[PDB]
């Protein structure tokens, strides 16, 4: 068959026994792919080849680089995207996302050099002086950190992790100026590395003065979304929404869960956020590493029940930084993220600094296409419906009804006509197997649609005819030509179209089953 | 609500039902229910279909019933907003076997005793002279089928007979269950296979009579093969090719070949009268649930027929068993429930129709819809018909917003049939200009028919909204929804038939 | 072919479509049969005919009748019961029950529609205390309204009659609302559709039946659906089509026993009605969705930390896996057998016992076939336990339940006494 | 709550995922076996003693390298380090010894030492029996004299873990075009993902290799490169009479062994999804499909599955695993794996102890988050109605243990099958198996949820005080290991006469 022999079972155990590797995919990719842009992927020549490989969102990590650096790669990103803006049938939009530095704590300058590297010995002594004079004179005896209140959160007998938590220190003697530490498992040290204090209440603002600069800078560059790092409560997401103000009212706020406080208040944060990012990098240091998988599936399942997007984040094909092929564990982590119900998957250092930025985006596209097919659609569509509440919205009743018609006639796609994208988000939350072709006039809506799994946005640049009925039916024939060209369906097939009864947002209420012309 | 057991533990008797009765009621017209005066009170009490039993009656007598029923339907039918169609059904005679007259007058009776002896004879001399010693039946070849271990039953299976000897004419018998033997009583022969055809020459004239009277359906009695379903369809011809055929299973062969007859018919009637005598009586409940379940899987109507409220022939209140029978027939999934002797000759006709309406809408309000709609979709295939996908997608939205009803514009009713296949909780309003299809709509559960009276407008798009606004007038008046309730409307893209696609969620104006 | 083709369907809808009338049932009937003894069944020779036809417990209505006649019917019921006592293998205990008159308020011929009447008057206390002297096994306390009434009855029968189980008959609107407080206070509930169909509207006497049967099924207590189920059989030798489906659906809904009132007391066809009920209930038992009832009975079941409660659930699970012939249980008070029946197995539960009152009382529960062992007690407790096991095997082979070679499940214990059932073993029939 | 009980009482797979809590600490013991390969980083006795304290259950010897004398000292040091704890049998942990055959592998020759290759140059493969000790960046040499008759113009050969792969442009000698480009070293592995190689699964070198394990009393065999059931037949025939009870594990590493899996599973005692060589013979984006399919079919058949290579690969150079490597082993035991493995992480790594402990903590947390309410239901629905009395006891023992929430299920067994039949229905409670057979105690590490304990006391006379002796032996081991307290209810399974195959009676006894 073609994936369809597995999804036709009465038990979850038999569904696994029917997973055939001789069954190829057929539909398009439903999981968006976010790649981090860096010095290995900044030229317009490579940025164009990434779009032809599967990239949908360009991420800029503002933990490094100056504004002139990020303004250049933004201009380079947009340049390589309009490289295909000629034919509007094959043109694929991509989005630009800003990543916050947040309440980060770093170390000083190792002997006044940005490339120096001291060597901690297994079991040596280390002093952590809160003074200033050694911020450019860091040797294998004294360490300088920029956290002023490091003494007002730690005590004698605490753990301290530096640079991705690879080296660890224990506090023996703790004064008020410094704190004597012993290397519990050391190695190579470096300059400006991140330090983690698991088990302490760090009182950093989580919306500092540097965050105001890059947020205001991001509004001026017209970015589509923001990844606020280290969100600990709903108060912080509210602080982000106020800083963006009226100029940035239409950009999406995605909260990065990275510490124990944010996990304990996930329901608090989700209700105030537009999306969630499972940032497993920092999260794996503040909590035990063996518990990360429990927190991941917990957040994917909760936001799936609310219809809000979540991303899987760092270290998915990390070995591909120095190798053209990933490892067996990495080939399964991406597959098991789509199966959990993730909306997008992300690449960080794999596309920013690695030696094979293209083959990493190619590998993610291959695995996600296979994982989307072997999804138990009988159990998923029933559970999400049974847990969904009774609604008075006509759009939601049309949305859930269109997905039932989608599974009934085994349709090729679901054409939805929206302007803000809200009518398209309500269809994707019920996860139809058929792709959702959301035709829009709003270029921002076309870029922001990459966050809700199943949506394939197309942007129509035609003028508007006088007869509204002719303008409505004009957007549908565009989606028929786009789907027929890209290989989604052929003439004679059956698709589902979603329209409304009046112009303006919030009126999608008619569903028609139309044959493909 | 997740379990079947807790659903039963949560049944409340102080929570009255709402909506309306979705299960249809078929009543048999007889000497006690024949006047145009009483027939007007049967429609007001819950009647939907009129059945004429052609087992005894000439064509002149039945033409008066049809002329009387239609007089009562279109009687106070000046308001189409409150007009309820009433269908007409013809029950075939079939290969019946009757006895002879007792001592010269159907009125006399003899007293048979257990362990005594009786003789059966086909010699037509004894015809109007059957006594307690010699019995006559109109089955000529009643000897080439029954062996020396046969078992004959007379008068609703109440008098048993054991065929001791046999021969050519005669057959010696020993009475097993005695009683009062009358004249012209029915005879049932279990085990043996009858040689009389299911479509006799007397039935051929009975069927051509129905084509000329504009009858909506026929109830063919005693069907064993699908060839029997083909003989009736042939004589109905192209002039009556639109009437629906409802096959009756009353024998062991018809049940053993039910799958064959289901594909060669439009509907099914579980005629439990003769069926309870042909097979063991304790096995009838197995056969009823098997047929209703198989037809629900296919979308064809079923009817539960005889002795539902049998006590109501003499008494004005039914027994506890008859109450738990009508309700358990709706919980089984029957499309309609019937009355026979309760309305044809009993002393309480409208009183039994009221009771069968009280219990039916009480059972619909307790149906476990959560796992019924789920199981129906899981066993129905993926079709290419765009109407099937529009139908299954419309009633799924009917559950999401707790819709008031589902308005469907149908010409031949085939659209509304596909909607009712999945059994939503909301009522299905069907608007049509075809009176035959508005009468034939009670065969399917949940479809409330409404016939339109206004002429066709010039603009077709204006013709659709004229009928959509009519169904909400019949609904707001009857009490199906109020001002501001979300409902489901179903239409198509072009005039004609077979183009239903469009589904619109709209509030009541 | 006990309708096992339908007992393996994936959906409940498909389970109906597999019901084959040509699939004969097993030889064991689980639903109890209760007959009301009257002028048409007071003989000692027809009462022997009502045995071997299906009667399990004889109901004696006390709304009219004197103690001299009631004790005479009790005298001949026991006479026709010990008729077969000249065979410990084929013998079958028969119980006796007392339906108290209660607050009837007649004016010469029944009829009538708070009543302010007591739960038990002087005529009730005398009739109730009369059952203690006559060794009745169970009482049908009529017209209960609250737990106040069930307690006011258990007090008048004090110490000599404590093991006698009371059965609350729901008959009015009060008990329909205060059902839960009357359930936990009683030992079993009877659904009297006759006296209840007049009070509540007729069109609703089926939601109350199904609701009461399921709640008692959940809690694990007996339920009985009683009056007019074969009413036409009083004057006619055949039942109607509606009556045959009434008894069938009653067994399907989950009733423990079915009752007959006027059909056996005053009527022309008494022995015939006792056989139609046996024929029907044997067929409705084969057409049961065991795959859904057992999983739902356990899903709502608690986490009772009783060692005997856990071995019961495990024994019913071990019987479905091997298609066993029966579940053998050694019990002294029936409680060990009442817990294996709570989870509704398919095989019969043969309960061996020496207590004769527990054998007669085992008819209140579904699927329990009690047999009484008359052999003397052995000096070695081990040889005495394995003796009652072999006695149960020969009984099953005689009544045609299994053959030398089939598998059975035996429940025994670690210590002589009561409340120590914790040993389950799978052994082949020798 | 604790032990993730909140997620267990759910009614949907979705809501069960939202109720997962990280403040719900695991309470039960670890129910997943651990296999670590021994090498220069873990060969010494003192380092071997620490690996047991960390949770090592099976020591695997890899026979693609090393001599017979080299492996003989490895088996000696393993056995020496484990009876270091045999003083008190109330805390002794058994340990199995696994055999991994070299099998049919093709490897290149020496060079000149590495030589880079271009993105589109030419390399002529030479099968000349020159025994190339000099292979420059043009002319390579293999030891497979059949690649000419097993490939055609347009084929593909992978070199060095599938890092460098060429295409078969022309033929007749073996000219090829570099379709990848890398650094080719001396004596590297080669993979031919196509036609059938005529190399024997049991080659002359492996015949003396399997006989060596029979003479050394190994406990299991990891047959490398199994494609047909005749291979599992031929391997069992080579073990012969002396090694009758050695469990054969067939490694699925190519496309033939996957298309004939039902044939190989029915003829083997177990399976291992060797994701290493398999990710080269098949597309890397499809190995996850084969992983979940092969696990689900053994759970349906009651046989063990091992997930093998590259589970914690980064722990070779760093002391902490990547967040993608922590999710791999958690989903592995969530898919139904019986044991997890480590290859180069314990043989030549720099942090071997930290790898064993990391695999221990993850599996313990992941076993607590298993949806048993659906797992136990589907396991019975697909298991057929057998009339094996020992099968009905096990299904009844697990059903009873869920009703009373037993702390353990004590099972006595002489061969192991009694405990294996209980484990196949996946009880949440740990299965305490008691036996006097050391081999049966060591092999029981292959079945998920079995805690083997060896009884060294002599056999008593009366068959009554001797059964209650071994039941109390599990009672004290449970109280010592902190499984339950004096007063809790347990499930004890026993027979009716000495000997195997009489597991029939189940008892619910209180802990004294
Ligand atoms: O998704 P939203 O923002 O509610 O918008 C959907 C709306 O789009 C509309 O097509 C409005 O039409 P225009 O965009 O062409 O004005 C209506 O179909 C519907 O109300
Ligand atoms: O007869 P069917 O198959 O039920 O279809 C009903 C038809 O009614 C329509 O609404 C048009 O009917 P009219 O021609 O009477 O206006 C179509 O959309 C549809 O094809
Ligand atoms: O049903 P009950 O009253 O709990 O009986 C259970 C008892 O029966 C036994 O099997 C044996 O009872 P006896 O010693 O009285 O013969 C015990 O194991 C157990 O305690
Ligand atoms: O597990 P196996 O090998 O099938 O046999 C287990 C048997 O061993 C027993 O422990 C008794 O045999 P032993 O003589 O070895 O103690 C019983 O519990 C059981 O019948």
């Amino acid at each position: 068959t073609q994936q369809l022999h597995a999804a036709m079972a009465d038990t979850f155990l038999e569904h696994m026994c029917r997973l055939d590797i001789d069954s190829p995919p057929i539909t398009a990719r439903n999981t968006g792919i976010i790649c981090t842009i860096g010095p290995a992927s900044r030229s317009v020549e490579t940025l164009k080849e990434m779009i032809k490989s599967g990239m949908n969102v360009a991420r800029l990590n503002f933990s490094h680089g100056t504004h002139e650096y990020h303004a250049e790669t933004i201009k380079n990103v947009r340049t390589a995207t309009e490289s295909f803006a000629s034919d509007p049938i094959l043109y694929r939009p991509v989005a630009v996302a800003l990543d916050t530095k947040g309440p980060e704590i770093r170390t000083g300058l190792i002997k006044g050099s940005g490339t120096a590297e001291v060597e901690l010995k297994k079991g040596a002594t280390l002093k952590i002086t809160l003074d200033n004079a050694y911020m450019e004179k860091c040797d294998e005896n004294i360490l300088w950190l920029d956290y002023k209140n490091i003494c007002k959160v730690v005590e004698v007998g605490s753990k301290i992790y530096v640079d991705d938590g690879l080296i660890s220190l224990q506090v023996k003697q703790k004064g008020a100026d410094f704190l004597v530490t012993e290397v519990e498992n050391g190695g190579s040290l470096g300059s400006k590395k991140g330090v983690n204090l698991p088990g302490a209440a760090v009182d950093l603002p989580a919306v500092s003065e540097k965050d105001i600069q890059d947020l205001k800078f991001g509004v001026e560059q017209d970015v589509d979304m923001v990844f606020a790092s280290f969100i600990r409560k709903a108060s912080d997401v509210h602080e982000v929404r106020k800083v963006l103000g009226e100029k940035g009212k239409n950009i999406k706020i995605i909260s990065k869960i990275e510490n124990h406080e944010g996990v304990r208040r996930f329901d608090e944060i989700l209700e105030a956020s537009d999306g969630i990012m499972v940032a497993r990098g920092d999260l794996g240091i503040e909590i035990p590493a063996e518990k990360v998988f429990l927190a991941q599936k917990m957040m994917i399942g909760r936001c799936n029940r609310a219809g809000k997007p979540v991303i899987c984040a760092t270290q998915m094909l990390e070995s591909m930084i120095k190798k053209p092929r990933p490892t067996r564990a990495e080939g399964s982590d991406v597959a098991n993220a789509v199966l959990d119900g993730a909306d997008c998957i992300m690449l960080s250092g794999e596309t920013a600094k690695g030696d094979y930025p293209l083959e990493a985006v190619r590998m993610q596209h291959l695995i996600a296409r296979e994982a989307e097919a072997a999804i138990y659609h009988l159990q998923l569509f029933e559970e999400l419906r049974r847990l969904a509440p009774i609604t008075s919205d006509p759009t939601e009743a049309t949305a859930v009804g269109a997905v039932e018609a989608s599974f009934k006639c085994c349709s090729g796609a679901i054409i939805v006509l929206t302007k803000s994208g809200r009518s398209a988000h309500q269809v994707a939350r019920y996860r139809p197997r058929a792709p959702i072709i959301a035709v829009t006039r709003n270029p921002q809506t076309a870029r922001q649609a990459h966050l809700y799994r199943g949506i394939f946005p197309v942007l129509c640049k035609d003028p508007v005819q006088e007869a509204w009925a002719e303008d409505v039916d004009l957007r549908v024939n565009f989606a028929m030509n786009v789907g027929k060209a890209r290989g989604f369906f052929k003439k004679g097939d059956v698709v589902i179209v979603l329209t409304g009864w009046r112009p303006g947002s919030g009126f999608t209420n008619t569903m028609r089953v139309v044959p493909v012309p």
